């Protein structure tokens, strides 16, 4: 994979050109595309901005978030064509800071469960994960140093850890949702996939300027809470052998690592979250459902016809369910510094399955609000797996931190 | 001013036919616009749905909302044409329920305070106020029972005063600002115009389905607590008048009245309001900021070249005073059922000063959330004077009710 961070230390010491960088992308790109299908529209004729701590750094952007000078079509063919006349905040952060918008990656259609064409760029039978499909699978083929996505349920954590890249999905609303084609604006939250920790850390100083972000160096002898989110069920095999890996990397790194219970309150909150996400999905995709229902992705239609019946009863019920999971996980982070978990089930599905992955393991936490981390650990059958590296809400950059010790710990 | 709720009675015992409704809108605009210029476009051909409990229900819609059928201009040259795919989900919620679209009424560029060119409906030389200008001139001329609008800063709730007009700003992210044109997303809450309280209601009902908008009626002894909110600086004489008259009205109705300072937090949420509306302005209006720059109207090109410098630091040291300031309204209304004070300074002022009112009355409880109805009260000198009535975050229901009682109050 290409790492940001080097990129931005060779650009700054002028071993390398913008100019140079990008054709490194283009190439990237031209190079692995006919075969991972990560890109909805490569924009070949990408140039190099002049300044900014992005200045040659190719970004590719999930397609649902707005670009002025692309098409943005949803992952649908209600949006064939679909021009937007701004570019998202997101998007503008990333080329105030002098990066390159090099093309728009693949998403299902409206972000949900209905598979893209786009394949895993470890192995070309497998799926990549969503919905932001292509955001991970082109970062995880080499071909670009960062990409934007969004994340649901599990749509950033759980396509990088299948497609065994570094990825964040920042605090709730720490970056704007504006120009982002909304499903659950109560769990809706842009994300970003790199090579590695430090990338993402780099990505998010350059797009936001919060000095949390700089001069992030790897954590030490972190405390670390293990947890194995029960209330999901038993995940498979691969996924146990890359947890258990990464705790052992830990320990012999010198974090000290204990098993947690998660309260009931949080366990309640996981339960609810299709209750919050199902209910708000109507009334985000209202005209789409209304208007052009048959039109809508099989999967996606079939989801939204079997919950028209959600009451907003039950909605604000499970919306309170939620905020009390969000004040006793708090509690949690007062006697440990980040949890450690699972990212997905276990290695990506093989695409004749139809199915961009379970994201029971991650839906929790999206609508808990914190900021999550995908470390890669290890690879079964030639499939990644990851874990999942959580701290409290607003503890970004120790997530960070903490998941760079432990790439660094699982390379020991 | 139409009502709402006299329509859909008379349309629900075959009284009144909702044809004949919609003519009667079509025929009031007709009548006007050439004098009060409330609408970028009016859809002449709109006609009434066959069911739901807003068939015969003609509304305006602020042009920053998204509508398939009609350009969303967003108050701005640089959207002029500017054709959505899809329908906003608060137009779908209008929609769906039967209510006609029969236009888009004018907005300040992109919500904010240049001026359009709508007039007030009580007098040609005054402002309607802003940024809903529109909506509230519309609804004050007697042109539709039902508008849409936002509120930033006091965007719903002044115009609304201005104008005469009964208004609501439902608490916080209640309805979905989708499809909403984004100025401040920790702030912009879209809102209702209406003829009076129960007009208000019927509305959120068709539009929600919450059983809290269902049967509500006048509250019974209610207990206020007057905020002439100091912190706020001098009102001028008529907004005081205004404020008396609710208060002896409500008194020699049964309530019961007492005055009250807002804790030390709350005038400080007041004072870093700004902060975060303009902060996050920079972000929401990026791409506008930074490539048509020259083509934003004057008086918000100003006031974000003022702000470019505010920091993320400045803005979440800003974003926590917040909530000290909510945590400690909650507080307030343990003795007092809702507080009232004061919707604007004072009357509209004349267009010659070139401004649609100061918002410093109505900022905090935007950032605070909780439910904000106007009240019309009296008028000085032919310019409408209201009150503003709001109650504990998400109990929009017991505003309308107190809302409502007061309206009768005032009528003796």
């Amino acid at each position: 994979m290409i790492s940001l961070a080097d990129l931005q230390r060779r650009i700054e010491t002028g071993e390398l050109s913008p100019n140079a960088a990008i054709a490194q992308s283009h190439a990237a790109i031209e190079a692995r595309e006919k075969e991972v299908h990560a890109f909805v529209r490569h924009d070949k004729s990408a140039r190099a901005q002049a300044s900014g701590p992005l200045r040659g750094i190719a970004v590719g952007i999930k397609d649902i978030i707005d670009t002025a000078n692309m098409p943005t079509e949803m992952g649908s063919e209600i949006y064939r064509g679909w021009q937007p006349r701004s570019d998202a905040p997101v998007v503008m952060m990333l080329k105030r800071a002098g990066a390159t918008i090099i093309g728009k990656t693949t998403t299902t259609a409206f972000a949900s469960r209905d598979p893209t064409a786009t394949l895993n760029p470890h192995n070309t039978g497998h799926s990549p994960g969503g919905s932001s499909s292509g955001s991970a699978a082109a970062v995880g083929a080499g071909m670009i140093p960062l990409a934007l996505g969004t994340q649901t349920g599990g749509c950033v954590i759980r396509p990088a850890a299948y497609c065994g890249t570094a990825a964040i999905k920042p605090s709730f609303r720490m970056l704007p949702t504006v120009g982002v084609k909304c499903y659950s604006w109560a769990l809706d939250t842009v994300g970003l996939f790199g090579a590695r920790a430090e990338d993402l850390a780099r990505g998010l100083l350059a797009m936001t300027g919060r000095s949390e972000f700089s001069g992030i160096v790897p954590a030490k002898a972190p405390r670390i809470g293990v947890v194995r989110q029960e209330f999901a069920g038993a995940v498979e095999p691969a996924a146990e052998q890359g947890l258990q890996a990464a705790i052992k990397a830990a320990e012999r790194a010198g974090a000290s690592v204990q098993a947690i219970d998660l309260p009931e309150a949080v366990h309640e909150a996981w339960r609810i979250h299709p209750i919050i996400q199902d209910f708000e999905a109507h009334r985000a995709l209202a005209w789409e459902f209304s208007e052009h229902h048959d039109e809508i992705a099989p999967m996606l239609r079939a989801s939204l016809d079997a919950t028209v019946g959600l009451t907003p009863k039950e909605y604000d019920e499970a919306r309170r369910i939620g905020r009390r999971g969000r004040r006793e996980l708090g509690e949690v982070f007062e006697g440990v510094d980040v949890l450690l978990t699972y990212s997905a089930p276990g290695t990506a599905p093989a695409k004749a399955l139809a199915s961009t992955g379970d994201p029971r393991y991650n839906r929790l936490w999206t609508l808990m609000g914190n900021p999550c981390v995908n470390v890669p650990v290890l690879k079964v059958g030639g499939l990644p797996i990851g874990v999942q590296v959580i701290a409290r809400f607003g503890n970004d950059a120790h997530a960070l931190a903490t998941a760079w010790f432990l790439e660094d710990a699982l390379a020991k």
